[PDB]
């Protein structure tokens, strides 16, 4: 899982 | 971006 | 599952 | 964008 | 199953 | 724009 | 564009 | 499957 | 561009 | 998989 | 740019 | 996964 942000 | 697998 | 915002 | 599979 | 928007 | 398979 | 395949 | 935009 | 395959 | 932006 | 493979 | 921004 990767969650990525600004 | 939200990328998920197993 | 990918989801991509702006 | 979202682009699912199993 | 994709979803595209603008 | 939707694609929808199995 | 669109080209869809199996 | 190819999905091509501007 | 999205390119997809198996 | 590819998806490619601007 | 994303680029998944398995 | 290769995810490339700016």
């Amino acid at each position: 899982l990767i969650i990525k942000g600004i």
